[PDB]
C-alpha cells in the first residue's frame, strides 16, 4: 500500500490547514464557483455592468464612482489581510516564530495571497463582490477613469491563467500556507525555521497534488510557477498606488494597508 507514517503526517498537515482556511475564509472557491455556474436560484449574483446597475447594485446590496469603487476595493483587502492574519496563525510553527518575521512574513505575503484567492471570485468576464451578493463586470472596471480604469486588469489576466489549473480549496489551502512562509523575504532574522516550515508545507502539497490530481502532470511545477506571475502583479499594483497617491490627494488609504505597502 502506498501510504507509509511520513506520507500519514504529510496528509495529516494537508487535513488541518485544509480545515482552518474552510474557517478563516467566509468565501471558498466552491461557494464562489456554485455561485458563478448556477448551482442556483437562491445564489444568484446582482450585476453591475454600468453606471444604472451600479446605482441599482447600491440599493440592493457620494463620491466619484472610481473612487467609491476603489474604497470599496480597500475595505475588502483590509478585510482579506484579516482572514489571512487568522489563517496563518493555524500555519503550524508560524506563531512559534520571531515577532519580527510573523509581522514581514504577513507584510510581504498577504497581497500575493489576496490575489490567489481573488482568482478564486473570477471568470473572464468579471468578479464577484459584496460576499458575493454581486457581480461586477471586467468591461465596467475596464472603463473607469484614469488610472482607476486599469487597477483590475493585470489581477483578470493572472487569474485566467491560475484558474486553468482548477485547483480546489484543499490545494489552496496548502499554496497560500507555502507563500505565506518564503524564507525569501526582505529583512528576515532567521531563514533556517521558516525553510524547515516551507519544506514540509512544500512535501505536503507535492502529495496533495498528486493524489488530488493524479493525470495532471506537472501540476506542482506548473503552480510553483505561478508564484512569479503574483509578485508581478503586486509589483505592479503598487507602482500604481503610487501614481493615485499623486493625482488623487483627497483619497485615504487604509494605514494597515498603508504600512503594508511602505517599502515593498
Ligand atoms: C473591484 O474589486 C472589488 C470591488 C468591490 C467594491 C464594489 C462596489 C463599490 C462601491 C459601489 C458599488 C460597488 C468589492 C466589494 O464591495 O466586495 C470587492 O469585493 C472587490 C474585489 C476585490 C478585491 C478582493 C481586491
Amino acid at each position: 500500500d502506498q501510504l507509509n507514517p511520513e506520507s500519514a503526517d504529510l496528509r495529516a498537515l494537508a487535513k488541518h490547514l485544509y480545515d482552518s482556511y474552510i474557517k478563516s475564509f467566509p468565501l471558498t472557491k466552491a461557494k464562489a464557483r456554485a455561485i458563478l455556474t448556477g448551482k442556483t436560484t437562491d445564489k444568484s449574483p446582482f450585476v453591475i455592468y454600468d453606471m444604472n446597475s451600479l446605482m441599482m447594485g447600491e440599493d440592493k446590496i457620494s463620491k466619484e464612482v472610481a473612487i467609491r469603487i476603489f474604497q470599496g476595493c480597500q475595505f475588502r483587502s483590509v478585510e482579506a489581510v484579516q482572514e489571512i492574519t487568522e489563517y496563518a496563525k493555524s500555519i503550524p510553527g508560524f506563531v512559534n516564530l520571531d515577532l519580527n518575521d510573523q509581522v514581514t512574513l504577513l507584510k510581504y505575503g498577504v497581497h500575493e495571497i489576496i490575489y490567489t484567492m481573488l482568482a478564486s471570485l473570477m471568470n473572464k468576464d468579471g468578479v464577484l463582490i459584496s460576499e458575493g451578493q454581486g457581480f461586477m463586470t471586467r468591461e465596467f472596471l475596464k472603463s473607469l477613469r484614469k488610472p482607476f480604469g486599469d487597477f483590475m486588469e493585470p489581477k483578470f489576466e493572472f487569474a485566467v491563467k491560475f484558474n486553468a489549473l482548477e485547483l480546489d480549496d484543499s490545494d489552496l489551502a496548502i499554496f497560500i500556507a507555502v507563500i505565506i512562509l518564503s524564507g525569501d523575504r526582505p529583512g528576515l532574522l532567521n531563514v533556517k525555521p521558516i525553510e524547515d516550515i516551507q519544506d514540509n508545507l512544500l512535501q505536503a502539497l507535492e502529495l496533495q497534488l498528486k493524489l488530488n490530481h493524479p493525470e495532471s502532470s506537472q501540476l506542482f511545477a506548473k503552480l510553483l510557477q505561478k508564484m512569479t506571475d503574483l509578485r508581478q502583479i503586486v509589483t505592479e499594483h503598487v507602482q500604481l498606488l503610487q501614481v493615485i497617491k499623486k493625482t488623487e490627494t483627497d483619497m485615504s488609504l487604509h494605514p494597515l494597508l498603508q504600512e503594508i505597502y511602505k517599502d515593498l
